[PDB]
DNA sequence: TATTGGGACGAAGTGCGAACGCTT
DNA sequence: AAGCGTTCGCACTTCGTCCCAATA
C-alpha cells in the first residue's frame, strides 16, 4: 500500500528542495517585494543591466545555471562599470579556479592581480582578485573603499564561513560587513542564489535598490544531457567477472526477467565492450577501486583519481579510455575538449560524506558528452531513516515570510556567533548536512539541482512523468535492491597490493566517530592507520587510554579535584567502542569495559597531571617543553615520594582485576618493572627517583626519558637567545654581568662561559603515534565533546537531598 | 618526622586571603584603597545603629555588614520609624529567609497597615524573595524606601534549582535598584562586589558603608574548639553488645593529643550536662544517638525524615540531635543547654559552610559557652582550590572575581541578565571548596571569626603560623582516614528505620539522580527504585525506557546513526547503583554493545507510535485514549518491518550486551510465542496481541481499560472547558439548541451509546514516573547541555578535500 | 651446531654570520 | 637613518632504534 502519508511527504520533500535552492524566485520576489523588479531570461546567454546609465539599480543579484556564459556577461559589464581609469574595484571568489583564471582572462582592463603573497606595499591595492579563505592577510591594505563589488558563487562565498578550514573568522566577517554596505555598486551571482539572499540584500540597501535576474538557458553540453536513475546495481554480473569464473552449471535463480530493471554494471559492460570512451564518478573510494578492477577486463587503459593519488593535470584525460574520479575534481578545472561518450555515477549519501551540492559541482566537470548519456545510481544502504523534509517544516516555512528555523525545528543554550552574515545563512549548512540521513530528500535535492540546469531527469520505466505513487514505489525498490547487494561489496573489497587501506578505513562511520572524539581533525589517514594498528593490542589500548585521560585532566583542571567530575570524564573517554586494525589488515571493533572503582586510577592521574604541568607538557608539540636534570626529577617526586611508591606498588596486585586499566596483563607489567628497581635506600636518592620516574611514565603512558643536546637549559635553543632570557642564565651561576647593552655582546659573553652549562639533561618524548591527540593547545571548531568539557568546567555540583 | 619548610606557606596564606575576600573581611580596608569618595564607619561598642534617616546627612543608599547577634532588626526598627513620615510614604521589605516573613509583620508595633506575603493598594508589604515572580507584577513601579534584608541570601535564593521567572526577576530587582531613592541592605557577609555593584548603579559619592565589630555575650561570644581526634576506639568499646564488656588494650596508652570527640562528649554527658548535637550527615547522627541511649533515656533525634518539632519542645531532653532542618525554622532562645557539639563533613553533594554556619547559630545561648567541632576530611583528600594563581589574578584586578576555576573563557546559558552574572562567582566558589579540607576549614574559621566568636584549635592556645596549621591539618586527615573503618563496621543495622537517609548520602547515588531522574525526588522513592533495579529484567526495562524518552527530547537521534551512538553510549553504558535483597547498596555495570542497530531500529519505531499518542511518562503513560481501531493505525503504516524486529531480536545469533542479553532474548522469544500466525484470525486482534508484547515486555508498560465516558476527558461530576463543545459536532449532526458550554453535556449523554467501543490507555509503572522527560522543567545539568549540542550542531565531513 | 656486536639512518639540536623590522 | 632586539639558513653531529651477519 501507499500508506496515506506518502502523498504529503513526497510533495513536502520536493517543495522544500525547490525552496532551499531558489527554484521559486520568480513567484516569491514579485509577491513579497513589489518594489524589486525581476528579469526572466528564457533563451540565450545571461545579460546584466545597463552598466553605465543612471537608471539601473545599484544592487543586482543573479540566479543563473552552471554553463550559461556568466563570466562573459561579467566581462561585458565590468569593462563598462569601471567608469574611469581611476575607478577602483574588488572581486571575491570561493573557488580556486577563478583566482587563476580571471586575472589571466581579463584583457579589457589593466593593473588586475590575483591573491596577495609578496606585493605588500605601504596600500596601492585595486583590481584585486581574492580567494575568500585568504582574505584576512589582505584586509588592512584595502583601505575600506571601492567603487564596484563582484561576488560569483556567492552562496559558496558566504558558505565557506562554516568550514573548519577558515580561521580568524570574526575579523573577516567584520570586513565583509564593511564592503557590503553599498559604498560600491553590488553584483552577486550563483547557480543556487536564493530568497534569503534577496531578502538579506534588502536588509543592507533597501527594497528600492535591489534587482533580480533569473536565467533559464545553459549550453548544449547540459541542455541536451539526459540523466536517468537506474533501479539496481547488478553485482551478480560483477561477481561473474571480477572474480575467477564460477562453476560450469547451476547459476543464480533470481532476477531471470532482468527483475524488469537495467543494472549499472550491466549497462557499463555494453559501452566498454562497444569501444566507447567513458568516465565514472564515485562518491566513495571503496567502489572506485572496485570499478577500476572491473574495467581492466574490457579495456586496459584506465585512470583512477582520488585524494591519496598524486597530482595529475586534467589535460592528460585525452589519452585514457576510462577515467574514474571522486570529489577531488571540485578544486580542479573543467575538461573543455570533446572526448567522453557518456558518464556514470555512484552516489552514496552518508553522514560524513559529500553534500549533494558537492556531487553536482563534480558531475559538471566534463562539459560535452557525445551521446548525451548520464546514468546515476543512488545507494540507499547506510541512509534509510525517517525523512527530514516533513510537512511539519513546510507549514512553518510557508506560513512565515520564507524564513527557515536555525535548528531541526524551532528551538536554546547556544554558542557565541558571528554577525548578521554568519547567522542569516546557518540554516543552509544545517539542512545540507541533515538531509544526507535519508535517500528520499537526498534524491529530491539531487533531482532539483539537475532540473535547475535543463538536464532532462528521468527514472526507469516512467519516460515522462511521475505521480507520488510512482515515486514511492521506486524507492521501495532501490532501498532493498541496494541493501541485499551490499554484502557483495565486502567480498569483492580490495585485499590486493593496490588496496588503498588508509582511504578504505577512513570511509567507515566507526572511524569517523572516533576521529571526531579523540584526535585533531587535520590528521592524515596514513597516521590514523599507524595508530589503529597499535590499539588492537591490549597493551596498546591501555597506553592510549591512560594518555587520553592525562590530556583531558590538563584541559579540564577541575577533574583533578572533584571525584564526581572525574567519573563523567572517565565514562566518556575510557569506555565504549574503538575501531582497530588487526594483524591481517582487516578492521575490527573493540569494546572497552567499565570499572566500578576508579579511585586507584584517579589518584595516579591526580599525581601525574601536576608533574606534567611542571614540565610544560604538550603531546602535540612532541612532549615536554622543558629539559630537567636528575636532581629536578628528585625535586618533582620528593613532596609525595612515599605515595608514588605506594601507588606504583598497589597496581602490581590489585584486589580485583576490574575493567581495562586493572586487567590481568596490565597489572603484571608494573609488578615485573619493580623487579629492576634498586631497593629503597640501597642507592642515592638522585638515582632511585630517576628509576621510579622512568617506571611510572614508562609503563603507564609509554613515554621515554631521552637525553638532549641543549647547551643552555629551558625551552630555547642557542638560535633563540633574547635580551630577557639571557639574564636568568646570568643570575644563576653568578656570571660577572655588567656587560655592554647590545645583545651581540651578551651572546659573546655566554659563548665564552658555555662550559658552566655542561652536565646531563633529559626530555620526555611521546611515542610516534599519540603525537596526534587533541591537546590543550590544539584549538578547533566546537564538537559535542568540546561543549561537554566546557560544561564540566563551568557548572558546579548542586546539592541533592534538599530542604527546597 | 615530616618536612614542611616554607613551600606550603603560600597555600595557607592564599587560602585564608581568598576566604577573607569572598565574605567581606576587608571592608574598611579596601574601600579607602579603591573607592575614596564612598563614606565608611566602624561601630565597636554595643548594638549597631544605622545613620539618622531624617537629617540632611541621610545620603542615598546604605549597606550594612553587621555580625549575627548584634541587633540588626532592632536597628532597622529605629531607622524605619525615622524613614516613615506621613502614611502616604512608600516602603517595601525583602527577605530570603522564611523567619522574617512571620516575624517582622508581627513584631512592628511602631507602624500600621504592615502585612506579610500575599495569598494595587500594596504598601508596607513584607515578602519572601522566592514569591517575587507572583508578587512583583502586582506591585506599583517605585517605592520611596527599599530594604534588602540578608541581601547576599536574598539574591542568593535567586540561584536555587526551583527558581521561577528568573529572566524577569533579575530585571525587576534591577528596576528597584535603579530608581528607588533610599535603599538599605543588611547581609552579615556583604562584600566588596556588592559595594562595587551599587557604586556602579548609583555613583561612588552616594553610597555609605556600616561595619559592625561587636555582638552580644553568649549569642556570639562562645569558645569554639576544633578537635584533632574522633576517638572511635572508645565508641566501638562503648557500643559493645550484651554479654561481657571486654578488657582494655595497650593501643589505648598514647596521649591521643589530649582530646577526642567521644571522650569529651562522654566526660560532660556523664557529668550531668544537657547537650545539642548538630551533624551534617544523618549516618553519624544515628550513631551518636546510640552512644547516649546507654547513659540516659531522654534522647531525641530530629533528622530531615522525622516530623519537625517547634524548638520550645526542646529543653525537656538531655540530648537533641538534629541535621540542617533548622535552616528554615526559628532559633532556640532559652538558657537550657550547657554546651553543644557539631560534626561537619565536606562532601560534593552536601551542604556548604555558610549553611553549616547558620545551622550552628539556631541554638542561641549556652550555660558554659562551649562548642566543639570535628571536620571529617575523609572525602576531601584533594589538592587546594584557593591557589596563589587565583589570589594574584583577583587582587591585581581591583578585586574582581573570575567566576570559574580555569581562569579562562562558550556555552552562553544566561538565564538571568545582570544580577545573575555579577554574583555568579559566589555560588561557584561555595560549592567548589567542599572538594578540599583546608579551604573548607579556612572558610568555616572565617565565618565564625567574623561573627565575634573566639576560635581555637586544640593545643595551640596563642596563635597559628602556616606551619602549625599544616601540622594540625595533616593530623586530622590521618585521623578521619583510620576512624572511618569503625564507622563502617558500626552501622544503624536497620531497626525498621532510616534506609533512605543511609542511602542518599552516597556520592554514587547523587550521580544517578542527576543523570536519569527529576531532582524533585525524595529518598523514600529512590530506595524502592534501586531495589527494583537489582533484577536483570528490571535494569533492562529501565534503560529501554530511558532511551525512549531521549528519542523524544532529541529528534535527530531517531534518524542519524552517528547521533544515536552518542546517546546510547551515554544513557545505556557505564555504572549504576542498585540495592540488593540483603538490604545493602551494590554497583552494577552496563556493558557496551558493539552493534546497536537492533536497538536503534526498535526505538525508531516506538518513538513514532509514542508520538501518535501523547506519551509523557511523568504525567501518566499516554495523555490520550485509544482503541483497537487506533492500534491498527499505529502498526499498519510501517508494518513491513514491525513484523521482523520483535521476533528477530529473540533469535539473534550472538548477544553483544545487556539490551540483547541471553536472559532478555529468551524472555522476549518465550513471551512472543503466544502470537498467532497471519491466518484464521482477526487483523485487529493479531495487532493488539503484538502491541501488548512490544510495550509490555521491553518497556514494562501495560494496558488499562478506559473509565472515560467520552474520548479524552470524560468524568461527569463537574465539567471542564471545551470538552463538551469539541465533541458535540464531531458526530456530524446539529443540535441547534444553545451555545453555553455546561448545560450542553446532556446532548453527549445521548451520544455516549454510539461513541462507544473498546478503549484503553498505556500506563507507566510505579518506578518509572520519576524519569526526566520532554515535558519537564529544570535548571541545566551537563546532560541537558549535551542534548542541546547534539540537536543544534550538524555533523561535518571528515575525510576532507585537503 | 650458537647467539649477539657492529653498521644506517631519522630527528632534534649547535653555532656563524646574517636578515627583518624600527626608531634618531 | 646606524645601532640594535627577535629570529633563521645551512653545514654538522649526537641519540636511539633496526637490522643483520658472523660467530657457536
Ligand atoms: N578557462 C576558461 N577558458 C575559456 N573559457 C572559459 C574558461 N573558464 C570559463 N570559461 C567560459 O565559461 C563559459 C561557460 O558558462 P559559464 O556560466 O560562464 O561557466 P562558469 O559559471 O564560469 O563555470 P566554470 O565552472 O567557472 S568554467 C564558456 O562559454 C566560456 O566562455
Ligand atoms: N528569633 C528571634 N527570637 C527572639 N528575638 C529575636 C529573634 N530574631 C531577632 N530577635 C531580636 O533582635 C536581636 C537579635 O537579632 P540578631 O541575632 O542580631 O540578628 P537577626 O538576624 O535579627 O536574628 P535572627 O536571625 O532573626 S534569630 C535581639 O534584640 C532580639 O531580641
Ligand atoms: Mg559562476
Amino acid at each position: 500500500p501507499i500508506g496515506d502519508d506518502e502523498c504529503e511527504q513526497y510533495t513536502s520533500s520536493v517543495s522544500l528542495a525547490r525552496m532551499l535552492y531558489g527554484g521559486d524566485l520568480a513567484e516569491w520576489v514579485p509577491r513579497v517585494h513589489p518594489k524589486t523588479t525581476i528579469e526572466r531570461q528564457q533563451h540565450g546567454p545571461v545579460t546584466f543591466p545597463n552598466a553605465s546609465a543612471p537608471t539601473a539599480r545599484c544592487v543586482t543579484v543573479v540566479r543563473a545555471p552552471m554553463g550559461s556564459g556568466k563570466t562573459t556577461a561579467l566581462i561585458r559589464w565590468l569593462r563598462e562599470a569601471i567608469h574611469s581609469p581611476d575607478t577602483s574595484v574588488l572581486v571575491v571568489s570561493c573557488r580556486r579556479s577563478f583566482t587563476q583564471t580571471l586575472a589571466t582572462r581579463f584583457a579589457e582592463s589593466g593593473l588586475v592581480d590575483f591573491v596577495t603573497y609578496f606585493s605588500s606595499t605601504n596600500r596601492p591595492f585595486h583590481r584585486l582578485i581574492v580567494q575568500v579563505e585568504s582574505l584576512h592577510r589582505v584586509g588592512p591594505n584595502l583601505l575600506n573603499n571601492y567603487d564596484v563589488l563582484v561576488l560569483d558563487e556567492v552562496m559558496s562565498t558566504l558558505g565557506q564561513l562554516y568550514s573548519p578550514t577558515m580561521q580568524q573568522l570574526g575579523r573577516v566577517d567584520a570586513l565583509m560587513l564593511r564592503l557590503l554596505r553599498t559604498c560600491p555598486r553590488i553584483i552577486a551571482m550563483d547557480a543556487t542564489a536564493n530568497a534569503q539572499l534577496v531578502d538579506f540584500l534588502c536588509g543592507l540597501r533597501g527594497e528600492k535598490n535591489v534587482h533580480v535576474v533569473v536565467g533559464e538557458y545553459a549550453m548544449p553540453g547540459f541542455s541536451a544531457r539526459r540523466c536517468l536513475f537506474l533501479p539496481r546495481l547488478g553485482t551478480e554480473l560483477l561477481q561473474a567477472a571480477l572474480r575467477p569464473p564460477g562453476p560450469p552449471s547451476g547459476p543464480s535463480p533470481d532476477a531471470s526477467p532482468d527483475a524488469r530493471g537495467a543494472t549499472f554494471f550491466g549497462e557499463l559492460e555494453a559501452r566498454l565492450g562497444g569501444g566507447d570512451n567513458i568516465c565514472i564518478f564515485s562518491s566513495t573510494v571503496s567502489f572506485a577501486e572496485i570499478v577500476a578492477r572491473f574495467c581492466r577486463q574490457f579495456t586496459d587503459r584506465v585512470l583512477l583519481l582520488h585524494s591519496l593519488t598524486p597530482l595529475g593535470d586534467v589535460t592528460t584525460w585525452g589519452q585514457y579510455r576510462v577515467v574514474i574520479y571522486t570529489t577531488v575534481v571540485t578544486v580542479g578545472l573543467s575538461f573543455d575538449p570533446l572526448h567522453f561518450d557518456g558518464m556514470f555515477a555512484y552516489v552514496k549519501p552518508m553522514n560524513y560524506g559529500p553534500d549533494m551540492v558537492s556531487v553536482y559541482q563534480s558531475l559538471g566537470r566534463v562539459r560535452t558528452l557525445r551521446k548525451g548519456e548520464l546514468l546515476i545510481y543512488m545507494d540507499g544502504s547506510g541512509a534509510r531513516s525517517e525523512p527530514v523534509f516533513t510537512p511539519m517544516l513546510l507549514n512553518h516555512v510557508v506560513s512565515s515570510c520564507g524564513q527557515w528555523p536555525a535548528q531541526f525545528s524551532q528551538v536554546d543554550t547556544s554558542l557565541g556567533r558571528g554577525s548578521r552574515i554568519y547567522n542569516k545563512f546557518r540554516y543552509k549548512h544545517y539542512f545540507e548536512r541533515c538531509t544526507l540521513a535519508c535517500l528520499s530528500d537526498s534524491l529530491n535535492i539531487l533531482h532539483m539541482l539537475l532540473t535547475l540546469n535543463c538536464i532532462r531527469v528521468r527514472f526507469w520505466g516512467h519516460d515522462d512523468t511521475l505521480t507520488p505513487k510512482d515515486f514511492c514505489l521506486f524507492l521501495r525498490g532501490v532501498h532493498f535492491d541496494a541493501l541485499r547487494a551490499q554484502r557483495d561489496l565486502r567480498e569483492l573489497r580490495c585485499r590486493d597490493p593496490e588496496a588503498s587501506l588508509p582511504a578504505q578505513a577512513a570511509e567507515t562511520e566507526e572511524v569517523g566517530l572516533f576521529v571526531e572524539k579523540y584526535l585533531r581533525s587535520d590528521v592524515a589517514p596514513a597516521e590514523i592507520v599507524a595508530l589503529m594498528r597499535n590499539l588492537n593490542s591490549l597493551m596498546g589500548r591501555t597506553r592510549f587510554i591512560y594518555l587520553a585521560l592525562l590530556e583531558a585532566c590538563l584541559r579540564v583542571p577541575m577533574a583533578t579535584r572533584s571525584s564526581a567530575i572525574f567519573r563523567r570524564i572517565y565514562d566518556h573517554y575510557a569506555t565504549g567502542v574503538i575501531p582497530t586494525i588487526n594483524v591481517t589488515g582487516e578492521l575490527e571493533l573493540v569494546a572497552l569495559p567499565p570499572t566500578l572503582n576508579v579511585t586507584p586510577v584517579w589518584e595516579l592521574l591526580c599525581l601525574c597531571s601536576t608533574m606534567a604541568a611542571r614540565l610544560h607538557w604538550d603531546s602535540a608539540a612532541g612532549g615536554s617543553g622543558r629539559t630537567f636534570g636528575p636532581d629536578d626529577v628528585l625535586d618533582l617526586l620528593t613532596p609525595h615520594y612515599d605515595r608514588y611508591m605506594q601507588l606504583v606498588f598497589e597496581l602490581g596486585h590489585c584486589n580485583v582485576t576490574d575493567g581495562l586499566l586493572l586487567s590481568e596483563e596490565a597489572v603484571k607489567r608494573v609488578a615485573d618493572a619493580l623487579s629492576g628497581c634498586p631497593p629503597r635506600g640501597s642507592v642515592s636518592e638522585t638515582d632511585h627517583a630517576v628509576a621510579l620516574f622512568k617506571i611510572i611514565w614508562g609503563e603507564l603512558f609509554g613515554v621515554q626519558m631521552a637525553k638532549s643536546t641543549q647547551t643552555f637549559p629551558g625551552a630555547g635553543r642557542v638560535k633563540n637567545l633574547t635580551k630577557q632570557t639571557i639574564v636568568g642564565l646570568l643570575d644563576a651561576h653568578h656570571i660577572d654581568h655588567s656587560a655592554c647593552r647590545t645583545h651581540r655582546q651578551l651572546y659573546a659573553l655566554l659563548m665564552a662561559h658555555k662550559r658552566e652549562f655542561a652536565g646531563a639533561r633529559f626530555k620526555l618524548r611521546v611515542p610516534a603515534w599519540g603525537r596526534c591527540l587533541r591537546t590543550h593547545s590544539s584549538s578547533a571548531n566546537p564538537n559535542a565533546d568540546i561543549i561537554l568539557e566546557a560544561a564540566l568546567s563551568e557548572l558546579p555540583t548542586e546539592a541533592w537531598p534538599m530542604m527546597q
